[PDB]
């Protein structure tokens, strides 16, 4: 209750965990605080509106929080930390947000200026903002076990969460964190299927959309394989069979996988790179 | 409170609609009575223990029922009404869920036995049996205006439900009647995706289904375009936008519209073929 | 019982050979009980069901009157030929047990009730594993059919793999899934073998080794409650080697192929059919 | 062999497998078989446990009670695993390395620092033990006896399939036998899905695609011709089954087969030059 939580970068994911907390109520708004060079972002003006604390200051960032989520792009990182780690103290949580980028790698920038950086790392996506997200959360050396019990309880409220080891978090970030484009883009697909069929667009939006989001629902709720949940949408000779034909005609499947392991590859690939920086 | 509901048919779709009206708490199971022609189906076992009334005769449903749902196989929908026809009452609200059966045809059956059947189309799908349902409704010529207005109440309880023309369920029952198994056939490629990648095939399949959960949540509750939401999911040069092309190299869209229109083709044949017979 | 009774094909090909070896190695019938009639014996299955002591005659008539239940193992287009031949000569004792795929029990029964007014027909789709005993094999009973004579067929087609009942318009859809399906499956398993000879295994064990594979696993299923993509779920480990194999699999629409052949399988039988009812 | 206990390290997919196929063969008392994992909240432990197979935490009480000692873990376990216990095998055990791509000379390295001669077989089986209706290769290692085999051919026999081979052919096995059921049950569904499209119930549709595949299977198994042969005997001149084929041939159905085989050998392969290299 007392916690304040900072954010370094007051873009979409900062948005999307702010009013995804907020909304769950586990945070007071002015609890928060974010930090930008770029005070002119439709996010900034949001997170104002919200209640949030705002400032170009990455240092006052620091000095207000506990927990400390740094939510930039993965190169800016290490920049991030050489600016701030003289102002890591013993009370600070650091959560690394950003892609691919490795508690290891975070560890030693922070380390350099005071011993024992508590770390730890995680995946989320956008849906936190519905408080329906799907985050892991790697925990690092120094992090004691109420700091990975603590993240647990706080991104819990804003959907599914889970401790993983680290390694299985860069195809985590294929999976659930791109999750979010993928549907987007299946979902303005099915729009424009049932635009051509004669729906209006908006409603077939929405139907694509609750459809798509109850079968999830089911399959999250159910022990049963999603193979046999498909299974009872079909009668023989039927409908819908007559269009998973289709879909299984162009491999669908297929794409699918190719999708999660593109992801996947481009996050190894990057911090590839900037370890070889 | 005093409706009594009744299904002719006790298979997936009774069992998903009574699941949802009772987890509703709209009606007590003890009110709902449900026939079929087989006991020993794993979805009549599942009625029998959430209390639901059972029995082999249409008759006995029919005369229990102020709402009367059909749930039979469309190909079975002419043989129910003549068998019930003559035990029709001015009382009843007779609510077809067949695939492709139209209003008209149904009609016609009843009106021999008595004038002026109360008849309503709806088409739905099977996440109502976890209240997230997708479900639309015609009202024939002699429902009244309550009678639509009571079946918007009562569906609207287990998910999404509006009034559309008759002219648009064949369309909606290619996207959001078939639509949950368009997901459950993406949800498995995306659990072996993560498979493929290093995750576990428990956790895999957890975060696709949130995944999708949430980004359909995203745009059920946004007014921005589907394409706006997934544009803040990818970073430029970064892993989301790197498998979002290999999506779009494979026609990953235009899998989805042609599944949407084979199913609507598909349903429109059928119905073609029940009204040539 | 059983071994009491006397059995005839009309025909004397594939089908028959595989049914009468089926039947002779489940013990329910003595080979020299059944007798086989065709106007060709210069076929390798006629020497096989010679060698096997079937009785063989070029007269379909000696064939009818030999027999109790009667199969007809001809090809589609010659089943309104044998019926005119010998409609005469079936009797109120026979059951005409029809093999011929695509051909209605209302064909069937049509011609034969020209002769007699309660022919006593049964239309079954099976397939030739019944020659291992590991038949597929379903049937519909016609107009005449009394219950005995279901349940008598049943035990019958039993002893060489499974059998059920169905009604008759799902029979073109076996067809073209467990009738034509041996096929699929002996290509499946060349292929495969060609796979294991391309990765550096002898011939012989690679097709040896296909051929368990694809038998345990079928077993595995018919003994399994759960679906057939758990199964598969639990032989791939998480960056493992089967869940490499399996994409490549679906990036080649593998599932949809099989769908194709299903499908193309049961619409020629409904197009031949089609023929023969104009015809 | 009643003076025989087996052991399970790992408790997993095939440690159930291979557990219920002995016993369901009677090789076996299922009292006469231990298996460790250091999770028991799995569905794989639980059924050992109904099957009435002794349960623990600890490896080393599995290697002290057992004289065949099956080595049921990931790949990459395996080392960890040989560390743990290596001080303890005996002139007695008989280490059965189960895990895909691992080798035997990886294996013995790890175990001769603690006591040289270890004797170690090499095998690759499938889930289908699990019917009793397995295929197992197997390759003996530097200290394996002459007996040593023949007991463990005897014990995978009971099972389904088994054989001996150079241990250089065992990856490729892998790929087509070890792998094989997850092309099949892929395929038996797919086959299902047909069958609904032109009409079945999925539960009928399922029961005669998955008759037809093994009872072709059991036709090739016993029959001496080839299977091209025993294809062309289904199918009539202008006939459904040939128009079927077709089908399958214009997709290049036979190419996604040898695609397959081929792209989990070159996974197995990959994976261990990387533990090689680790
Ligand atoms: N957008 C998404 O769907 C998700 C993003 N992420 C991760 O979140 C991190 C940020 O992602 P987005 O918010 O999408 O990026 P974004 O580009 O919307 O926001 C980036 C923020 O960083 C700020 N920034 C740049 N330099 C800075 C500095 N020196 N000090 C402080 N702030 C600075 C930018 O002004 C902007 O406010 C990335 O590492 C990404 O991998 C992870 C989960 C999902
Ligand atoms: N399963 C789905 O996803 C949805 C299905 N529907 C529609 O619901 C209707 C039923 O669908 P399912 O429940 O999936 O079929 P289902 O096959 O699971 O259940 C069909 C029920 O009808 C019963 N039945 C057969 N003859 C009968 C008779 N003479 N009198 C009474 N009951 C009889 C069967 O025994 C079985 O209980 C169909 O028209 C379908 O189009 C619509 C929305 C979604
Ligand atoms: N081969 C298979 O895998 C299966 C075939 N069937 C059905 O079995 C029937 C026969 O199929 P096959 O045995 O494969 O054909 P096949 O061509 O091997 O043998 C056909 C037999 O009919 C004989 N025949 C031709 N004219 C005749 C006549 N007037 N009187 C008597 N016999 C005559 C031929 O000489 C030959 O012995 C077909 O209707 C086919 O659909 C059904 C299930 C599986
Ligand atoms: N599943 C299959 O279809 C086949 C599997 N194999 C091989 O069998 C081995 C196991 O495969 P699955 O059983 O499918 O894996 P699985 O993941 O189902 O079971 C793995 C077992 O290892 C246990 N484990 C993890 N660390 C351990 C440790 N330090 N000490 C003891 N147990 C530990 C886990 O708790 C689990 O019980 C793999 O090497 C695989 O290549 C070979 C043939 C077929
Ligand atoms: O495949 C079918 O026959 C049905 C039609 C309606 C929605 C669900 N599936
Ligand atoms: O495209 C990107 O860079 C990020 C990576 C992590 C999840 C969301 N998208
Ligand atoms: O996918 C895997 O890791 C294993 C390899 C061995 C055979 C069965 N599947
Ligand atoms: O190709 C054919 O004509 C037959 C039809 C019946 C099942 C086996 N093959």
């Amino acid at each position: 209750q007392s916690m304040s939580v900072g954010f370094i970068g007051a873009g979409q994911l900062a948005f999307a965990l702010a009013k995804g907390f907020t909304a769950a109520g586990v945070l007071a708004a002015h609890k928060i605080m974010a930090s930008s060079p770029d005070m002119d972002l439709a996010t900034v003006s949001a997170l104002r509106k919200m209640g949030v604390k705002l400032t170009p200051h990455n240092k006052e960032t620091v000095q207000h929080s506990d927990v400390l989520f740094l939510a930039v792009k993965p190169h800016i990182i290490p920049f991030i930390l050489d600016e701030i780690g003289a102002d890591i103290e013993d009370r600070h949580i650091v959560v690394s947000c950003a892609a691919g980028v490795t508690i290891s790698s975070i560890e030693k920038k922070l380390s350099a200026f005071r011993p024992a950086p508590r770390v730890i790392r995680c995946m989320t996506n956008t849906p936190v903002v519905v408080r329906e997200g799907a985050t892991v959360y790697a925990t690092g050396t120094h992090a004691q076990v109420e700091d990975g019990r603590l993240m647990e309880q706080l991104l819990s409220s804003v959907g599914f969460c889970t401790e993983v080891e680290e390694d299985l978090i860069d195809a985590v970030t294929g999976l659930s964190g791109s999750g979010p484009a993928y549907a987007f883009t299946a979902l303005d697909a099915l729009a424009d299927g049932g635009v051509k069929m004669g729906l209006p667009r908006r409603l077939a939006v929405r139907l694509g959309a609750q459809a798509l989001l109850g079968a999830a629902k089911m399959l999250l709720h159910s022990e049963q394989h999603p193979g046999q949940l498909k299974d009872n949408v079909s009668s023989p000779g039927g409908a819908t069979i007559h269009a998973l034909h289709v879909l299984e005609s162009g491999g669908f499947r297929s794409l699918l996988i190719n999708a999660v392991e593109a992801s996947c590859i481009r996050t190894r690939e990057l911090q590839s790179m900037a370890d070889q920086e």
